[PDB]
């Protein structure tokens, strides 16, 4: 019901199509009930448009060539004047459009190449086929007694509609044959189909660019301020320039690209004139889009700058963006790879308030990027893209293109023994029959160094409740504090209470403190930001107080989301504990966390998990009624839950039938979950060794698990069990003394 | 099978050659089955090319001078128009090539030197020898009744093929005799044969430069993006300019060298025009290579710069490299000695993504450099290059050239008593009979200070399993966790488990904590990066947070590789231990190691070793299931393994026969391996003293070892043995409390 806007169905007119044996393109397909509900105006001419000012003409009411009471669609139209079946016809009445001076005809191929002679001897014959020299906007017919592979590039035209040319005007004939680069750089313009992964941000870009420009009166009638400043920020190489280039081609607005280094490459004084002219050009036409690439390169912070020209550039840009009123209809957007260096005077209201985060795509997101990038190459049958999307983790849009290039080149290397190095006249059986296989992708995958290993990884984790063995007590409670306030807000609002925002995890180490948070994030279909203990201590030492500011608000922007603080023990380990150095464990970072976690409003859905295994050195400041008041104890797995833990850990291994899990679960009493995983890893490693020994069968037998128990190592002592139990019954008493 | 691409064999046409007594060069060697499989076109002329536009002509079908049914090859062609036997003939059809204005003949030697007279009296006689003035592209015959040592330098020519000159054109005759420097600086151009050691990086350079330029259509057919930015980085003096100069001479592309300081030597404003002209010159010719030497000198970081001209230069360079599309076919490459000062805006995608590491060569690598450098000098019979390669450790390409220069000059000093200092007319018996001997090399080797002592040393270590005595338990296990996941990935992938990445070494000190890591690195044929304890503490104090970033990723780039953290005790010693100053031992560096070691993907083959001898002060954060979960105990050598330790330590000493190893191994119970090495060192030192005493025999006798036992010193106390045993049984319990 909520997602019933993208669908378009329940209309008994459209039907599925498949491959048929009807390839007769003599006449185009029409519809008899089409004009029956429309009131057209006839008598001189009709104004209509198709796609990219390109339309075809045919015969009208000259049927009776084949059998009626049927329909068909040829597959021939997938290479010109068409991108796919299911294109909506867009017609906008707009007379008096841009016009050139005059162009009649120009030659490209038949200019000087080969024999010329008188030139009216070779193409005059294959022309008289019932056509009185039809002149239109792309009416070209295919007639050839040979290969039927003739094509001439005629793209540039001054008119949108048809027109009648008039005599008594002189035309210059000083043209020149052009190369293929200018046409290829224009035909390969990207659009909304060439971008994948960032399916969410494109909705915002469309709703905030296309809507105000296409319907200016609709926004004025309801009285809404159109956003005129959009800043695109995120990791480098995610494709920030690609959306900017895509939104320009699909809109009828005048696009003006402004580069960052290009502006600074000019001399002193001359650079400001470029910005002034760029704004003036966009101002005199109402549909105009201004994109400033790499804003940080031209608009740095005024508190760190050294040159006086940069300050003048920033001041000029500030004045120019303030001079734009609502009658300009100019949407200024910019892209940068670090939002932190942008001058704060630009990111405030009226200049740049609307911000779009281009984050790192998921396995689903990068799968579509791979499918887009590999759409032009030739792959084999064993080519599995979602696998490669799975193993790739920190890969961004440009990383995938580099990986594809490396995989393609590795395929080139395998054929170097047959392809001559000096002879350039290679045979034609090597440009087509060779495709990229799995050895190529797997080889190139091992030595790929992505540029996106350092940011926060924003997912719904893949860890579900199946990976966690036992612990049925905590599964219900963790749901009761996370899912209820987000699924049924009315039930909470009726009682007039405040849901608790924050849960602390403590207990013996290696028992599921991280898997629980990942599982509770997976089921809620929300994001998951994990921050480790030493991860906070290294990200500070450069004396950077603003580093965590873009971390806390990131969770708020990606609502709903959960915040995880794993390995909290190491954070308190830097100063000790109850006495520590001389006082508590609340060092520089703990105070930061406490100060910022108080500013989160209750009406939000942001949620925080803290996980630690050192309750004796934690400070009372963390456990406040409103920060981490929920204290949940994870006990050691007992006889009943170890079977489930082992079943979860053995889901991917071909375990035998004669092995008894509950039998080997009965003297593994005083262990933890991490100990059981290590036991299983040793047991399966013994299987690998045995399997490879006999080669000079690959199943985990009973003896493989029997040998592991003798070498088993206990991770928690008897004193620690009692100590954990005695803290678990009584923790919050630590507050006060 | 994997390395079957470099070989070229199984063709019954080529055979080995040796020194023969046939030196008749009247006719060249041909092949009768050569045209039998080729369909040539005859009737006017044939187009063909040899090497460097130089070919020889001879008589055709004028045989019957000697016996047939045999073949021979003269040794005379090793000084001109030839570099060696086994050169492939390269022929590329390309008409209409670069042409000059006109040159007929120019005199060089017979211009004004000596007697001239009428000049048509001395060389007209020795010319009429059945030759109707043959004019070609290097058809010179040797005819002289004297020494047969006549040679004139004719190198510059406008045509590649033969041509017929035409009259009715005026030719200027205002030439001048040139010196020998311009010809020597061009004939000594380096190539792929003048560079040794970096055999791996040259493959990447070739595959990423020569392939896209020689076969532009092959890459377009498969749809692969050609790399247009290559950055060469590494230690200074490794030869970064040499590869740049070598790749230009062997390619037919237009090379444009851009120096770093040369650009900045210009005035304000005039420097940008040089870059603009350099790019414009390369753009109008499709085959073009642009090399920017010392990029850091012209493209520094914008956050540290002071002048405004440098920022404009960086912005201009950024704009220019962005303006290059695929139709330019221009590959821009650059070299720098510090990659860290390069502006981050240049090292990202689209400008400089493809990076080549020119590391320090090995003993094998530097051996080839020595062989290349000494190929022009005259050495004696006792000259052993691989020895000198062995003792040289931190020596780079320029260090070896300096060492050779010093060794040559030391040879000059030995003859100063006979060579006159003021008389310049020295006898000819001192420029040839004097060669460099071992006293020269050994003398110059002692006072050589290399410039490459400070980086990370990336090898496969020379320490093998033979150097480690006993410890048969750890040898199998260390293999079972390193070699199996890299040799049989399918066996691991079938069971669907995660191999453990990380092994911690603990135990009594001086027992083989470093030799084990070196041995496991040697057998895997992988790299080995060793980082010591205090080595991390000194590399920090300058408040440099980016220093270790280029350390961790270096191991990933050189896959497979192992990471070693030796002397971990000193790192934890700076803050104490369980209580320490006030808390744990996890100071600034430990948190860094933990944060970065979590980011390594499982699918990689990077592996980490930690070695320590202070398990009581280690913190629980290191021992996490996924960082260093593998805990291996190295016990003290018992009675059985001490014999092997002594045998390993005595492999290079001439040990006598009457000495009994197991007899002296029976009361050396409570020692360690380092104690046995020290015992053997004292025992052999006593032998040196005895050998030199009697001179005013050189074998280690029984009494030499008997005297060492009395002076033996124990390194581990009884309390320490029990304490180590009690921690070894129970370590991981330290996690939690
Ligand atoms: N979602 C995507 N789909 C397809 N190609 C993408 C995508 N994102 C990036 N790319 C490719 O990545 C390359 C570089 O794209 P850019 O837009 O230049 O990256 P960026 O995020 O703007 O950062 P920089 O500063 O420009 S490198 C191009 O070859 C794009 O085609
Ligand atoms: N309930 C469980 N069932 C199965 N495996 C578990 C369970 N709890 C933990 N593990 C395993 O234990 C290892 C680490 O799990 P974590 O949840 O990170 O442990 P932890 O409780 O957070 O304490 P540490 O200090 O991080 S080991 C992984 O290999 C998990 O698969
Ligand atoms: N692999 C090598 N083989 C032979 N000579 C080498 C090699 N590497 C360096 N050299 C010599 O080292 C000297 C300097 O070489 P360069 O290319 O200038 O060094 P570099 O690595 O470029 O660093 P700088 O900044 O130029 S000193 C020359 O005499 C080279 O012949
Ligand atoms: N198993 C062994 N066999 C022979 N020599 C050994 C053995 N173990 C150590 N040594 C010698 O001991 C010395 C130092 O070896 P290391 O492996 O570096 O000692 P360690 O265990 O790392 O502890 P320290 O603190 O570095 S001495 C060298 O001279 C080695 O040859
Ligand atoms: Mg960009
Ligand atoms: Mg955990
Ligand atoms: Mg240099
Ligand atoms: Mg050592």
């Amino acid at each position: 019901l909520s997602t019933a806007i993208l669908k378009q169905k329940n209309r008994p007119n459209r039907l599925i199509v498949d491959e048929a044996i009807n390839e007769d393109n003599s006449v185009v397909s029409l519809s008899q009930p089409k004009m029956d509900e429309l009131q057209l105006f006839r008598g001189d001419t009709v104004l209509l448009k198709g796609k990219k000012r390109r339309e075809a003409v045919c015969i009208v009411l000259s049927d009776d060539t084949c059998s009626d009471e049927k329909i068909r669609m040829n597959r021939v139209v997938r290479n010109n004047l068409r991108v796919r079946l299911g294109d909506v016809i867009s017609i906008q009445p707009c007379p008096d459009v841009k016009y050139g001076k005059r162009i009649h005809v120009l030659p490209i191929d038949d200019t000087v190449e080969g024999i010329t002679g008188n030139l009216f001897e070779v193409y005059l014959k294959p022309y008289f086929l019932e056509a009185y020299r039809p002149i239109r906007k792309g009416d070209i017919f295919l007639v050839r007694g040979g290969m039927r592979a003739v094509e001439f590039k005629v793209v540039e035209t001054d008119p949108s509609p048809y027109c009648i040319v008039a005599p008594d005007t002189v035309i210059h004939c000083e043209g020149e044959p052009i190369k293929q680069e200018d046409e290829e750089e224009s035909l390969n313009e990207v659009g909304y189909d060439d971008i994948g992964g960032c399916r969410k941000q494109l909705a915002q870009i469309k709703e905030m660019v296309e809507l105000p420009l296409r319907h200016p009166a609709l926004f004025k009638a309801i009285g809404v301020k159109p956003p005129r400043g959009i800043l695109l920020y995120g990791p480098p190489g995610t494709g920030k320039t690609l959306i900017a280039r895509a939104v320009a081609n699909e809109t009828g607005a005048f696009f003006f690209l402004i580069n960052g280094p290009e502006i600074m490459s000019k001399l002193a004084g001359e650079s400001e004139s470029n910005l002034r002219k760029a704004f003036e050009e966009a101002e005199k036409n109402a549909p105009a889009i201004i994109f400033i690439d790499e804003l940080d390169a031209i608009a740095p912070k005024r508190e760190k700058t050294h040159g006086e020209v940069e300050r003048r550039i920033v001041s000029q840009l500030l004045t120019l963006m303030d001079g734009l009123k609502q009658r300009a209809h100019v949407i200024v957007m910019a892209a940068t790879n670090r939002p932190n260096s942008i001058d704060p005077a630009l990111r405030r209201f009226g200049r740049f308030d609307r911000e779009v985060d281009i984050g790192i795509p998921d396995a689903t997101g990068r799968l579509e990027i791979l499918q887009i990038h590999t759409k032009n190459m030739k792959l084999a049958d064993d080519v599995d893209l979602e696998q490669v999307a799975n193993e790739t983790h920190g890969h961004v849009g440009a990383d995938l293109a580099a990986l594809c290039s490396e995989a393609a080149l590795q395929a080139i290397r395998k054929k170097m023994d047959l392809i001559d190095l000096e002879d350039e006249t290679i045979d034609a059986e090597v440009m087509n029959s060779l495709a990229v296989t799995m050895d190529d992708f797997r080889w190139a995958l091992s030595q790929s160094n992505p540029s996106a290993l350092r940011e926060t990884v924003v997912e719904v984790p893949q860890v579900t409740w199946e990976d966690i063995g036992g612990l049925e007590d905590v599964k219900r409670e963790l749901q009761e504090l996370v899912q209820y306030p987000v699924e049924h807000p009315d039930k909470f609002l009726k009682f007039g209470m405040t849901p608790s925002k924050g849960v602390l995890f403590y207990g013996p180490p290696g028992c599921g403190k991280t898997l629980l948070a990942k599982a509770i994030a997976n089921e809620c279909q929300a994001n998951f930001i994990s921050i480790k203990g030493p991860e906070l201590l290294t990200m500070w030492f450069g004396e950077s107080e603003a580093n965590v500011r873009e971390i806390f608000d990131k969770a708020r922007q990606a609502a709903p989301c959960v915040l995880f603080f794993d390995e909290l023990d190491s954070i308190a380990k830097a100063r000790g504990g109850n006495i520590g150095d001389g006082g508590g464990a609340a060092d520089r970072v703990i105070n930061q966390i406490l100060t910022e976690m108080d500013g989160m409003s209750t009406k939000k859905n942001v949620f925080i998990i803290g996980a630690t295994n050192r309750p004796d050195i934690i400070d009372p400041a963390i456990l406040r009624p409103g920060r981490l008041d929920q204290l949940i104890y994870i006990p050691l797995p007992d006889e009943k839950s170890r079977v489930a833990i082992l079943k979860a850990n053995l889901r991917k291994s071909p375990v035998a039938k004669d092995v008894d899990l509950e039998f080997l679960a009965k003297m593994t009493n005083g262990f933890s979950g991490a100990d059981l995983t290590e036991i299983c890893q040793r047991a399966c490693k013994l299987a690998i060794r045995e399997s490879i020994e006999s080669e000079i069968v690959p199943e985990i037998r009973r003896d493989h698990f029997e040998e592991a128990m003798r070498f088993a190592r206990r991770s928690v002592s008897d004193n620690d069990i009692r100590k954990y139990e005695m803290f678990a019954q009584t923790l919050q008493q630590s507050r006060g003394f």
